């Protein structure tokens, strides 16, 4: 009565399409991936706003340009059908402060210069050192203006830490929350910022059979038969008996299956149940939470001087007095704790002005975390939102020549005609971002358990489930090449007499 | 009659001297072979009594340099003013086309960026010039860069010639990279530190004018070196701080030649094959002092671009492989100075003194400074690049005063008075700048072999003997205090 399949793949993203497609490439019939949503791309989605313009509300870039394997292989159809399919918008970071302004590239502040030291310096405290504990970002940008404030300007041990926070934009965690160990990390080249990163999840969508593809399935259940088998449950109640799966629901929705309730959105009960030292990887791993909001403007009336503007958090010169009295690391620590609303400014937001890497009059910010929950749970306020960054958005128009802003939601003058939000953290489907590193995190973990599987025939891929461009979107993608092939392998030894 | 015998009064030498001194060792000698202590570090005076470090004049990683972390102690102490951060934005000026930095659309920086990167990657785990590593990346990622930046970036990242004081063709890809480990602090007078150190031993251990020119380790022993001259000394160590450079006259015929030691037995062959891995390179300067500031203080960092042609991104973006771009690069010589990157530091940004300190490198260093006398000439080479420089700064044409006429007409207009020029690659005790490599060099077996002296008795110390801040002051700084405190240590045990 089950449905006899060869293989098949839970979930519809980058990592399940492409593993479906490696197993097409190696001649595997009978496949099939199911998928909860009604659409494939998983948090690769391209949502359509005012004037029927795109924009990707989940991932944007291919990182990595270098050895980035997917954009590599996006750059030889372009090279070869002469097709845009990216753009590199890496252009020179405008650094603006609601007080001061413009601290970019600035020739008493020179704020890049020290950031760079701030770096070396974290690499100096980790990169080949066994023992050394962790502690956030946050303690280890204090712990430099410390050990260096012999060095450092007034303004600079303000305003740098300010600057050095546009990482957490990176990680998707505010710099309390984020790994210090974690927190540098190296870019193999610059980024290509994708024109349509739907084009290519349907690239690879289209690369295997039609059929195989079954969307709106819920997976509630899998299990392996004693017979060495293993069967998939969908909600709707189909069943399907399968040789090998390939599992790749985020790594928050697989973390419902460590816990009771099987009536969560998401959740797979595994049977027999996940290893003990694959849910015990996930005391070791959490979630980051990059949000997304993206400001539709009628007409770009503004400053293309750059595509990157980051709008620094707001520091007191209290601080620097602080950071001038401290005695020891501690004292500092401590003192500071000294005790009230989260606005626009308290904390940094990246601005990635779309007007003049894409010539659309928009701009796609990113938030992180706790921000993210609080903005996405409220998306649907388009007022209250646009209350809420208002002042933001004048300060950076103030700067790139342009007059306040007038809502127009519902003439030199900057009109916003529309608001996006990102819903990743409310999405039963998504429960965030993508994998992130927390104080005392040992990623490798997570990745271990994972890139071995439950057992022969269930399988893993997923951006936790890699090493090599984890959180990334290639990194999900050879993740799905990677237990495809493996599959593939393993049935190479069908045909042998 | 002598504990120990330091042969060299560099950096190495005095700081080797003044360690042992500061661990109680009596009867010591410091052999130099110039009138002066310092060695490479050198100050010089110039018109109205400017000081200028025509040597050593950074403190690189001031993140871990010992010597820096020292200097900057006394600074919190008394106050002084001993050195001024100056990383500062480059400004880098092409003739043709002028500014090339922090263009909204060459972003020459950001792709210079990925030129590091790329160079990491090439090398990650490996078994080629810096030329010819350029030359791969712009053909493997020729498909997202812009004609301009296949143009310009080339010449722009060519600044780490001087770095190494080596042309990119004849700089080793594998060293060109390297990693700075936080920001330099440029040193108010590096003589300063020359003379604080120099105090701390006993004046009376030192011997200018002692040309060492053989080092002889007796059975019994006691090792005994003689200067040119005659005077012969003895002792139970002996470190040799002499540079790289003239240690590599150390194997050759004709066994005069200038500062050449010639020890007996030979210097073992793990140090002789040592010396087959360049560190031929050689930085020149090159100061400017002018009448007065008036030009734009903007940065005190700036470079010039080396002339670049059109033809050659039409090459690039049309040859087939690293073997046909390869050849099709070469055709139809005169050097100006727009053949090569230019390092201008602005003195005015920095200290206040209206002067360019200006780096240039081997094969131009070597031709510049044979020709150290004509200060005619040196105007004319430089005279272009030098108002190229005055343009870019709300300034203008420099104005030649060397043979000065005062004259009203001068109001705003810059005024050239003095022009300094290193001497290091015709100094027979310096013969170049410092440690470099060449296509196929490799930093290590000479590092250990020469931090594993000839044996118990002769040890050896200097900017070519640590492997952190080799070639560097502070390097060889701390190798000194290295050779001492070995020996210190050993004195000590003896009863
Ligand atoms: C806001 C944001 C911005 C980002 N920006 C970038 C970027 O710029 N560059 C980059 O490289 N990466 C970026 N990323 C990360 C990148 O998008 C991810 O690493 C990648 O999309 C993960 O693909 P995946 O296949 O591993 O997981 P997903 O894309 O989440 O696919 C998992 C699939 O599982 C499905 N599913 C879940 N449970 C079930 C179930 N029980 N039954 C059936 N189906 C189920 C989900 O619907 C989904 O389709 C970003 C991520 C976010 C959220
Ligand atoms: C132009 C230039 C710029 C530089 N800038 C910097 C910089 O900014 N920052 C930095 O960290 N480093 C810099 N360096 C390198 C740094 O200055 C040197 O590595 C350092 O000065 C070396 O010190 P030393 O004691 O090891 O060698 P030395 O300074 O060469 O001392 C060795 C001594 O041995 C003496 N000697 C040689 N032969 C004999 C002999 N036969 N008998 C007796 N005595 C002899 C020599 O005269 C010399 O006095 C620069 C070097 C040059 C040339
Ligand atoms: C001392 C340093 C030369 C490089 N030293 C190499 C030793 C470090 C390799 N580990 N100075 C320079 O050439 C220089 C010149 C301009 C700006 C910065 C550095």
């Amino acid at each position: 009565s089950p449905a006899k399949k060869k293989v098949i793949i839970i979930g519809a993203g980058i990592a399940g399409l492409k593993a479906a497609s490696t197993l097409h490439q190696n001649g595997i019939q009978d496949c099939l991936v199911l998928e909860a949503r009604d659409r494939v791309g998983g948090r690769l989605q391209t949502v359509t706003g005012y004037q029927g313009r795109k924009y990707d509300i989940g991932a944007s870039w291919h990182h990595d340009t270098l050895t980035n394997p997917l954009f590599l292989e996006e750059a030889q159809l372009s090279l070869n059908d002469g097709r845009t399919r990216f753009v590199f918008d890496d252009d020179n970071f405008i650094y603006i402060d609601e007080e001061r302004g413009r601290v970019d590239h600035d020739k008493e502040l020179l704020l890049e210069i020290v950031d760079n030291e701030m770096s070396k310096f974290a690499e100096l405290e980790f990169h080949q050192h066994l023992g050394v504990s962790d502690c956030s970002f946050f303690q280890l940008v204090m712990k430099y203006l410390l050990q260096r404030r012999q060095f450092l300007t007034n303004d600079q041990i303000r305003y740098l830490p300010q600057l050095c926070r546009y990482l957490e934009l990176w990680h998707g965690l505010d710099w309390k929350l984020l790994s210090a160990k974690d927190t540098y990390f190296g870019h193999q080249g610059r980024n290509a910022f994708a024109l349509n990163y739907d084009s290519v999840v349907q690239r690879i969508a289209q690369s295997f059979p039609q059929n195989w593809l079954k969307l709106s399935c819920e997976v509630k259940s899998i299990t392996r038969e004693p017979s060495k088998n293993v069967t998939v449950n969908c909600e709707d109640g189909t069943v399907y008996n399968a040789d090998y799966v390939i599992i790749t629901v985020p790594q928050s929705v697989l973390n419902l299956s460590v816990q009771p309730e099987k009536n969560l959105r998401g959740r797979i009960e595994f049977q027999p149940p996940l290893k003990p030292v694959i849910q015990d990887a996930f005391d070791k791993i959490h979630f980051g939470a990059l949000g997304k909001v993206i400001f539709e403007f009628e007409e770009c009336c503004w400053s293309n001087e750059s595509s990157k503007i980051v709008t620094l958090a707001n520091s007191t010169n209290e601080f620097v007095e602080i950071v001038r009295n401290a005695e020891n690391l501690d004292e500092l620590d401590s003192m500071l704790e000294r005790e009230t609303s989260v606005t626009c400014w308290s904390q940094p937001l990246f601005f990635v002005n779309l007007s003049k890497s894409t010539g659309v009059a928009s701009f796609m910010m990113l938030m992180q975390a706790p921000l993210t929950n609080h903005i996405e749970s409220i998306r649907e306020d388009k007022e209250r939102l646009f209350s809420f960054f208002q002042p933001v958005l004048n300060k950076i128009m103030k700067c790139l020549d342009s007059e306040d802003v007038i809502d127009g939601m519902r003439a030199n003058k900057p009109v916003l005609r529309n608001i996006i939000v990102s819903n990743w953290t409310r999405d039963p489907y998504s429960r965030g971002a993508y994998s992130a590193c927390f104080p005392g995190d040992d990623p490798v973990d997570m990745v271990v358990a994972m890139s071995n599987g439950q057992d022969s025939r269930i399988r893993f891929a997923g951006e936790h489930t890699i090493m090599d461009g984890a959180g990334c979107a290639y990194g999900a993608w050879e993740s799905g090449r990677r237990e495809a092939t493996r599959i593939s392998d393993l049935l190479k030894l069908e045909h042998h007499h």
